[PDB]
């Protein structure tokens, strides 16, 4: 019953760990002995995990069960263990076809943090609201040189990037001196007032808006939003928060019906591209689509949208930042944390790490939480740590069947014994 | 007599002013009006120099000097006015002689800021330090992120770009976080301690230098550094300030005279390469390079300098950058889009990148343009002296009944549809 934590090697950006010492500490007040691989990339000194219990060790031969938080290499593989990561070979992925054999020819136990779920569906381990955050954080950095780029200094380019902050704390400073100056006047008048829509429910939606209330903001509903995008207020910004029963319409009544837009998503539409787009100015989505779930924007309405010293704004949309995804059609390619914006032009084609041109800025990012990965590491930390004492009693030579498991991590096994279980042997048959 | 703020329209980055409000009070309790055209480009809100004492106006036809920073379009030009900014054609480049016939066509006086010197020939127009503390907030962050790519996280990766600051205090006081966790240990030790060093005299290294004190610092020595490098401690930052008698030697006694430097610069050669170059970290350059004056680094130098969960650095040196020919194989230039370029070992630099086994380097030619509201002051409070005697100036009238300033007065570069004997070259060099 020994316990490792690997290093990440996946890519550089990946200073996240799968537990905080926080956790390694309450781990060994059970009674378990835990081994930490030193890492410099990790966000969180190696130092801090020795006080907290844990043994700085590069062999973790000791150990039965490794965790990390993305793929390992193919070489790294310890054979007759059981190891815990994302491995994104739910989709039969080609880039991790050549992981999985090997964890086969090992014959290692895998554990997915993305299969674990409870009974109601809900996944149970992730990042909570620190995409949000993130995201956030750097929309805003964003809005500063794109409006700079259309030739308007604003108190949004004295934020950086998200990665750029010792923590989430540090950014929400930045944030309210930049907000400080809005409240100040400083902000340029041509362009107008500014309009945040945010849309989803889930966490990741709470964590944006948390940056934005440290801002001179005001909410309003969806309805005022034309009001406020050519009378609101240029000492504010104005945000509001679009759910469910604001834009969604269905094609026969355009009548909104909770239960069945649940149960029958595909008998509705988007009102959002008329009644809420052509007075947003930066757009924060959140939702995460469902089957025959109705796009917010199309190509069309891009279309649509995209039509002396003091020049206003060529269109009211200047930026989308998804923190969650097939919601904007156009929306086709993703951005990485090196390169965090591209545009979207009228002639339908991206131009990648600019900001520059008469088109929308955009960003997406895969993984937003490794900006913030401190606070990251112990939300992941938090939700993994019930489940790590049943993760260390298992033994990888042992058949599944005779296992202590609970269906959380039963039904998250994608191999083991050198053979994938029946729930996953589809995946031999997809490539 | 009626002066004008123009607009700047060079680039997107050019947020700074010829002078700032406070000059502007200064100029109307004189009795002169000052119209200001607006612009959203400036880092100064267009309400600041209201307060002031300016009017708010587009149409600047009223004045008879117009005041700019860099160069202005030629469409935009108005005739038979004064005109001050930075033309950049003293040496005839290409891209600016468009603009200097067109210039002569509308018999435009212009006097160059670069070209007013005083009589022991220092530029008394400048925008001071702040270039220096630019470049040292970038150097900063562009080590985190060169540091991350070689796997390791540090402080450094929470200093953000000069630009992403509201002012050099606000930067101070991440610099100044970012040293707490090098002095609790956060700091990977595989590294080792990190050695700094700033060259030059100028007003552009002191303000580097400035940075660098709120880190927890220590000044040693340059013959020190070799020490320092393999027994520094970890939770500190080490630098030192490289003079001419460290490194200067003459070519056939090894002796440094510095009379004799000054005089015949030629006789003397740098083994900065060997003595400091190699247990050098950081090296942040602002020495101004003469005729004669030796090369701090040359490529074969270079080569010299290039060749599990905690990795050393591949060799000492991570990042250069001048805030000032110095280093031959810094051939190219960066940008504040892209700051940051690497220098391989096969002679070649791949921009945008603080990936791969080169050298960091970092060349940016308009660095106060990051912190534009204190280049701005420090600017106008050079030019604020200067600036009476050139609203008094008439484009009609001709140079020689002006009652101009020597520092003023051979700082016109075109005068009254033709350019002066000093200039006469300019059009015979193209
Ligand atoms: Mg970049």
């Amino acid at each position: 019953a020994v316990l490792a934590v690997r290093r990440e090697d996946v890519n550089a950006w990946e200073r996240r760990a799968p537990l905080a010492p926080k956790h390694i500490k309450g781990i060994t007040n059970l009674g378990y002995k835990v081994l930490i691989q030193p890492s410099n990339r990790r966000a969180i000194h190696d130092k801090d995990y020795v006080k907290a219990g844990g043994i700085l060790q590069e062999d973790i031969s000791e150990a039965c069960l490794i965790l990390g938080v993305k793929r390992p290499p193919a070489a790294a593989l310890m054979s007759r263990k059981t190891y815990a990561f994302f491995s994104h070979t739910i989709k039969a992925q080609e880039a991790n076809m050549g992981l999985l054999d090997e964890i086969l020819k090992q014959e290692i136990r895998l554990i997915d943090y993305e299969k674990m779920v409870d009974h109601r569906g809900v996944r149970v381990v992730a990042f909570g609201q620190w995409a949000g955050v993130a995201g956030m954080i750097n929309i805003l950095h964003g809005m500063g040189l794109r409006l700079l780029a259309l030739g308007h200094h604003t108190p949004f380019m004295h934020i950086g990037m998200a990665h750029n902050y010792r923590n989430s704390s540090q950014a929400v400073q930045a944030v309210r001196d930049a907000g400080y100056e809005i409240s100040l006047g400083l902000m340029p008048k041509s362009i107008g007032p500014l309009t945040f829509v945010f849309t989803g429910t889930g966490n990741v939606s709470k964590g944006a808006q948390a940056i934005f209330n440290e801002l001179p903001c005001e909410y309003v509903e969806p309805h005022e939003l034309k009001e406020v995008s050519q009378t609101g207020d240029l000492r504010k910004v104005y945000g509001t928060v679009l759910s469910r029963h604001h834009h969604l319409v269905r094609k026969t009544d355009a009548v909104y019906d909770p239960a069945e837009y649940d149960k029958h998503p595909e008998r509705y539409i988007s009102r959002f591209n008329t009644d809420i787009a052509p007075y947003t100015t930066c757009l924060i989505n959140g939702i995460y689509w469902a089957a025959n779930t109705p796009r917010l924007l199309t190509r069309q309405d891009a279309q649509s949208l995209l039509a002396e010293g003091c020049p206003a704004l060529p269109h009211k949309l200047v930026a989308i930042c998804d923190i969650s995804g097939g919601s904007i059609e156009f929306m086709t390619e993703c951005t990485t944390i090196e390169h965090p914006f591209c545009m979207y032009d009228a002639d339908q084609h991206i131009i990648h790490d600019s900001v520059e041109g008469s088109g929308i800025l955009m960003c997406s990012i895969d993984n937003l939480p490794a900006q913030l990965p401190i606070e990251a590491t112990e939300c992941f930390g938090d939700m993994l740590y019930p489940y790590v004492e049943e993760m260390i009693l298992s033994d990888a030579t042992q058949p599944l069947e005779s296992q202590n498991f609970s269906p959380v991590v039963r039904d998250a096994v994608i191999t083991s014994n050198g053979t994938l279980p029946d729930k996953y042997k589809y995946i031999q048959t997809l490539r």
